[PDB]
């Protein structure tokens, strides 16, 4: 991971591309939002584990510290996923190709139009940059190795898994610069399109947050992924 080129690196993530997933309803028949969706969510899990153990570094690390950066990071994968998908589609979010939604959708759920209305936002956001894919591979890999990171223990085992993390986080910034360099911006925008865009994670981070809260409202042991499911799903054999 450490020895890859930048070119290298963005092939490696493009080529970890997860699936995009359809919702499972029945089109034939009339139109639960938040069913729909959570069955959504489970399904996208499974092929996330598959991506973040693509990304370089990230099989290098103990299988304790993988489960804890997915614990950490999956609402914020799976949002910045849907506003990617999003961009395209002014006012609405492309939760899935048959199930493009609008904020007056999200009425339909107490809490979840202040939600909608974030993620609208932050789309509207990636489309005023006019973000690549390129770059956005490099920003989601970015979340997975950096939203854990703070909150592992200090063994000695830790203090490298830490400094490896931070290392790859290095290479990756690098890769950005370098996409942005080959794009012909001046060093100049180079560095205020690198500060753009990791302000932007901040914003992902709050609306996981804003999130997690209204799954953890729900009560419910069907509903957001335990330590055990991801331990389980990331131990392969
Ligand atoms: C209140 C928010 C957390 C609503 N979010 C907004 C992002 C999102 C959802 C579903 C599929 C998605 N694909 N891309 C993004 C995305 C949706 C959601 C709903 C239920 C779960 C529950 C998952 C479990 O209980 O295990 C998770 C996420």
């Amino acid at each position: 991971a450490l020895s890859l080129t930048a070119d290298q690196m963005v092939s490696a993530l493009l080529d970890a591309e997860p699936p995009i997933l359809y919702s499972e309803y029945d089109p034939t028949r009339p139109f639960s939002m938040m069913g729909l969706l959570t069955n959504l969510a489970d399904r996208e899990l499974v092929h996330m584990i598959n991506w973040a153990k693509r990304v370089p570094g990230f099989v290098d690390l103990t299988l304790h510290d993988q489960v804890h950066l997915l614990e950490s990071a999956w609402l914020e994968i799976l949002m910045i996923g849907l506003v990617w998908r999003s961009m395209e589609h002014p006012g609405k979010l492309l939760f899935a190709p048959n199930l493009l939604l609008d904020r007056n959708q999200g009425k339909s759920v107490e809490g979840m139009v202040e939600i909608f209305d974030m993620l609208l936002a932050t789309s509207s956001r990636f489309r005023m940059m006019n973000l690549q894919g390129e770059e956005f591979v490099c920003l989601k890999s970015i979340i997975l190795l950096n939203s854990g990171v703070y909150t592992f223990s200090s063994t000695l085992k830790s203090l490298e898994e830490k400094d490896h993390i931070h290392r790859v986080l290095d290479k990756i910034t690098d890769t950005l610069i370098h996409l942005m360099a080959k794009a012909g911006l001046t060093l100049q925008q180079q560095h205020q399109r690198l500060a753009q865009l990791l302000l932007i994670l901040s914003h992902i981070r709050h609306m996981s947050n804003k999130g997690m809260e209204h799954l953890y409202s729900m009560k419910c042991k069907n509903v957001v992924p335990s330590y055990d499911l991801l331990l389980e799903m990331l131990d392969a054999h």
